[PDB]
């Protein structure tokens, strides 16, 4: 059943972001100490896939989100016919192909040895579906007939020599079906959760127009309106510290890049 979640209770400031493993959320700790002298309570409702933050948001449950990059964002207004906004940048983390695994082993430690009729598992929503597909492309596994900013599908795979099954799932599973696929593409949301190791993947997505793969802070667009927009404006600056610039690059071993 859609949108499982759990909350994680600290002017009070609902947040809604996708849950992450070990340490990755030390940096939501941190702000908090921040902002206590500010009279600010920070709470978060946790979602477990990128389909149900930015409902939460556009329907007043929390107050910003925290989970997306910038063309996740601007897909999701287009189809749902919303105007969400983004109020700061994050960080970056290029996605990663990985190696499916037998046991605790990954079964191939380059691409050229996945095999002839692999499986590589990719994500199923539109931007990081085609993130994943570009990633393949760069990687030279499949052609597209597709490029620059045209969102790649399935569809649009043009060469496959290795007559790889290209399987969609939802981005929250990916991680998981390492241990039944030949590869997998996974966002660095699921990386933890899974035990990966993201230093020993196959293949990194290739910065060039990175900055759409930004993460970002989001509100509503009248959010500024809001009697919340001095404590929103406070939280802003708190992430945007030089500590918390350290919490995040220490607290996730470098899978997350600070871009402020
Ligand atoms: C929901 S869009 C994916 C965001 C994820 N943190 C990434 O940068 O890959
Ligand atoms: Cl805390
Ligand atoms: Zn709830
Ligand atoms: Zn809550
Ligand atoms: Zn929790
Ligand atoms: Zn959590
Ligand atoms: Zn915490
Ligand atoms: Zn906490
Ligand atoms: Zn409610
Ligand atoms: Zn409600
Ligand atoms: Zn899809
Ligand atoms: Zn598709
Ligand atoms: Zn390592």
């Amino acid at each position: 059943m859609r949108g499982s979640h759990h909350h994680h209770h600290h002017t009070t400031i609902k947040i809604a972001t996708v849950n992450r493993s070990g340490s990755e959320e030390k940096r939501w700790d941190k702000i908090q100490e921040l902002v206590k002298k500010d009279g600010i309570t920070l709470e978060f409702t946790e979602f477990t896939d990128y389909s149900q933050p930015n409902k939460a948001t556009a329907d007043g449950e929390v107050d910003l989100n925290a989970f997306q990059h910038y063309n996740f964002l601007n897909n999701w207004n287009k189809e749902n016919g919303k105007d969400l906004v983004a109020i700061a940048d994050t960080y970056i983390s290029p996605i990663r192909l990985y190696s499916g695994l037998n046991g605790s082993a990954n079964k191939y430690t380059k691409v050229e040895d996945i095999p002839a009729n692999g499986e590589i598992a990719v994500p199923n929503d539109a931007t990081n579906e085609s993130r994943a597909l570009y990633l393949l492309q760069s990687a030279g596994l499949i052609k597209l007939d597709v490029s620059g900013t045209a969102l790649a599908t399935v569809a649009n795979i043009k060469e496959n020599p290795k007559n790889l099954k290209i399987t969609e799932l939802d981005a929250s599973q990916t991680a998981r079906s390492l241990s039944s696929v030949d590869a997998a593409v996974v966002n660095n949301t699921f990386v933890t959760e899974a035990k990966l190791d993201y230093k020993k993947s196959l293949f990194k997505e290739q910065a060039d127009n990175s900055k759409q793969w930004y993460n970002i802070i989001v509100a509503k667009k009248d959010w500024e309106t809001s009697p919340k927009a001095d404590a929103i404006k406070k939280v802003i600056a708190a992430y945007h510290t030089d500590d918390v610039k350290k919490v995040i690059e220490e607290s996730s071993d470098g899978l997350d890049q600070p871009v402020w």
